[PDB]
């Protein structure tokens, strides 16, 4: 019934931000739709594969305050495997390489590839993380596509294909259908492309063990009963002297504060009094998340690293059910396994298949990629759609179409009266990842305690020191990456 | 409590579908989140307008089953003026003109002009009213803003300026946000170019004598208690027998089929028992309405009807915070007002001024476009901000970013078990219109009837007879128009020549 602070959702960022609430001295309830906290992370266990996350899994260096929540929760990392060779299927046929840009031998193309990856990066530049709306030229990046972007910086297929898996594999969305402002504000608040698609010093260097479910888990078990399973929040009041919210199964809860710890669109499914402002009304309408169906094939052995390859497969074109793969063996060896993401359109039409083919058809290329009939032999097989999702809606994130971020853009972490706004979408540095949702849900918490009075303004963002266990090497780029001309620069030298 | 069919919504699209299984012997409860029917049409009576439309208003040729219902509910129309000229204003001066199309005199720029309207409906004709994510190219299309479109076009900036006007007017959206595809099915599945940007034998010819809201006040009249007002539905429950609907104010009802008549994407307030399958569930997060505030400025008379001018205005500019206006005058020639359209990003810009500043904004444009310091007096200002209602979500309808319409389009009003889909989004001619509306509705309706054994399948989709009252006068090119080159097939004629 009554309380200080109303939280809705039970993910990282509600969770986070109610922690952070709690251990300050006020009453919380957390408002959780499902039967289950975590949101878009979740980890089941069985004994065949004994614990695997379905849903987000990695952590990596400069992602500070979930290393930070996790380890004061008591969990570990590990490393994710990449000690032997990575795997670039191109045309039919395997490359192996090392490192963690795909190498390429033609000189046009490796112009145009180096190309690519700087002009995102310098692009970046001039995108600030906590208003991306104020890049110099954020109208007409906003309003173009990715597609239209590539189709202008790509002279050579190769290179438009590599970056459209990129964009595919980074925000679950076909090139077309997102802003290129939006896009190269996420890349750049990740801390740029080698940072974004790097396993070894980069955002896919580690899990949890035991699974990324436990950090919700474990904040649940430090709240006890003040979180509220199956309560889907429909209705927020405001009208009166204390917040009003009400659940689907007729509860009433009562509060001086709200966070919404939700991902924007679900905004929706809430009725709110009186009317939201007219642009977060239009906003919530405007910002889907993506599509994704992650897939993990158990195998006797990780067989893979007898070829000196260490599961990550990077496999261009359309035939692919699967663009990217990633070794998802237990640090002790066992349990081995493959990860694979169906992403975007091949989501759409893969998931009217049987589990049964989805596995046939990963299992078929995996063999072929990675040489070996061992992949036609799976042991175990664990998959989920997240566009099923009624209070997800996508994952891993929210992606934003053209024309959207410089229009509504500004009202995403608004205040609306009594209501703060936590959730991955709204922090300023990964955004989209846990690591965000952490920041988020500690910022929206610590904008309540300043509206209370009990801290200064200038406690609301907080800086976060690196984490000892998961430290953060430089990024650095040579000096021909740096100098080497784009295909049209070597064109005006002739 | 129990009933035959829930019917969620009442504007015109959940109250034509209501309407016609009352007719049919059916029990029906309409549930409606706010307190008056009509929906995104809203006629506002007070003395200083008597009436006024707020949202909908404008029908004409060609869409029969909006004037077959009204018509039946004792309803009449009259002619939206067009008797004197027409202006276009372009880089601060008004051109006065007569014909739909404002015209060209510079030969190049006359080229490119004809072509972008002739391209328009070419590539319309690919694309299948009832599917159009079937175009052979429909893909290509999709994947491709309005704006990429254009530029690819229109080779001069007088015809791409034109056309960026055109969509921002049909879709209150900006060339940028919307699909290729999609907004060449929606000008399609209207009758083309012509039928809907025209006033005279288009979309835009006529009103109704008292306003559009009568269309749902008078179905409420004939269903009584039926309709709830002030019933938003939260809950919609398919695991028993029955359906189970239930509404914020804590009442349940049970039926044996739910007609959604709701906006898609309000579909996102409801929580649904199962969940809603994949496709569906993300298609609603997919598909926003455009942005617009309707704006009337009333004088003591229509001033401008004496200078020769109907008080028609198609304003290119960014500084001009309306780009088309129409004479708003009662058929009697009292209440003399202009409509005018602020639309898309000058929605969002404007709606941060006050009233008065908004009313002395369009004051003082429409005083520079008509040459006339009368327009500086007005009597009376009313208007209507769309993207500030919770229960529409913006206006005049939905539009689909790229991509969007291939991927999910085949689920709009694909049923969900016992849940079947109205609103004028579903609709195949005049989708995003109150003829949409009354199409999308009575063939939901039918659908359920199919479901029930009542009728058969072939009678779902049924055919309208055209209105007696309101004939249409059919589209017609000239030689010229249809065999002129386009600029790039002039090029091409010349450096073949020369040769
Ligand atoms: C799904 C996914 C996947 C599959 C994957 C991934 C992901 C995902 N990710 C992401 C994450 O997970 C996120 O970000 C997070 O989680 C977020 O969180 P938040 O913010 O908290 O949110 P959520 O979770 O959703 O929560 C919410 C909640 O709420 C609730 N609700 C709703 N509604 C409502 C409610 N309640 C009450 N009422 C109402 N109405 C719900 O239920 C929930 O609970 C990720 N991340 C990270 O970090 N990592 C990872 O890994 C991940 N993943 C992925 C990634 C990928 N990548 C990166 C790619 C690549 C590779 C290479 C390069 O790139
Ligand atoms: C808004 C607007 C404006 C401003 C203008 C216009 C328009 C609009 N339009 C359109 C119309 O209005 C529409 O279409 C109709 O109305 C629709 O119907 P429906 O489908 O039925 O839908 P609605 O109305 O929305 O209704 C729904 C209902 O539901 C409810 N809900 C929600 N949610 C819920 C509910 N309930 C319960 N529960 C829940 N949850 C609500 O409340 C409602 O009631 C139009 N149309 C026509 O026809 N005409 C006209 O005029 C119009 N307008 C416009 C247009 C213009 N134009 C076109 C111009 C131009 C020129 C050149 C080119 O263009």
């Amino acid at each position: 019934n009554k309380c200080d602070v109303v939280v809705v959702g039970g993910g990282i960022s509600g969770m986070a931000a109610a922690k952070l609430l709690h251990d300050s001295g006020l009453n919380v309830v957390v408002l959780e739709a499902r039967d289950r906290v975590g949101g878009r992370t979740y980890t089941l266990r069985n004994q065949k594969v004994k614990y695997v996350d379905l849903g987000g899994s990695y952590v990596g260096p400069t992602q500070n305050r979930i290393l930070r929540l996790a380890k004061e929760l008591g969990l570990e990392t590990y490393k994710v495997n990449e000690v032997e060779r990575l795997i670039h299927h191109v045309k039919g046929k395997s490359y192996p390489f090392r490192g963690p840009f795909p190498p390429v031998w033609n000189p046009i193309t490796y112009l145009d590839h180096n190309n690519f990856w700087r002009t995102m990066d310098d692009m970046g530049r001039e995108i600030p993380s906590d208003a991306p709306w104020k890049a110099p030229l954020a109208e007409e990046w906003d309003n173009m596509t990715m597609k239209e972007l590539l189709d202008k910086l790509c002279w050579t297929e190769s290179a438009k294909q590599l970056a459209t898996l990129f964009v595919n594999l980074c925000v679950t969305a076909e090139t077309h259908e997102v802003s290129a402002l939006w896009f190269l504000w996420y890349v750049k608040q990740c801390g740029g492309t080698t940072r974004i698609i790097s396993t070894t010093n980069g955002g896919q260097e580690r899990k949890f063990v035991g699974g990324s479910g436990q950090v919700s888990e474990r904040i649940m078990d430090l709240l006890g009963d003040r979180v509220k399973l199956e309560r889907p929040v429909i209705y927020i009041d405001q009208t009166r002297e204390n917040v009003l919210v009400e659940t689907l199964n007729h509860e009433m809860y009562e509060a001086k504060y709200v966070i919404s710890a939700i991902p924007p669109t679900l905004g929706m499914k809430i009725h709110f009094n009186p009317p939201l402002p007219m642009m977060r009304n239009q906003m919530i309408t405007r910002v889907p998340l993506g599509s994704v169906i992650k897939c993990i094939v158990y195998y006797k052995e990780p067989f893979w690293r007898k070829k000196d390859y260490c599961g990550t497969m990077i496999i261009d074109g359309e035939e692919a059910p699967v663009a990217y793969t990633l070794d998802d063996t237990k640090p002790e060896g066992n349990y081995a396994a493959i990860m694979g993401f169906i992403l975007a359109h091949k989501a759409r039409k893969l998931a009217r298949l049987t589990k049964e083919e989805r596995l046939k058809k990963l299992c078929e290329l995996y063999a072929k990629v990675l040489g070996s009939l061992e992949a036609l032999e799976p042991v175990h097989y664990e998959e989920k759609n997240w566009c099923e999702e009624q209070y997800s809606g996508g994952c891993y994130t929210t992606y934003f179409p053209p024309g959207i971020l410089t229009q509504y853009g500004r009202v995403l972490r608004q205040p609306v009266d009594r209501i703060y706004f936590a959730g991955t979408e709204t922090a300023t540095h990964w955004s989209g990842y846990m690591e965000g949702a952490v920041e988020a849900g500690e910022r929206a918490a610590r904008e309540i305690l300043h509206a209370m009075g009990k801290i200064p303004e200038d406690e609301i963002w907080q800086s976060e020191p690196e984490s000892v266990d998961v430290p953060a090497q430089p990024i650095t780029t040579t000096f021909l990456e740096r100098h080497l001309p784009s295909v049209p620069g070597l064109l005006r030298l002739i």
